[PDB]
């Protein structure tokens, strides 16, 4: 899910 991912 998003946030939580380095290029989100």
């Amino acid at each position: 899910g998003c946030p939580x991912q380095p290029w989100c």
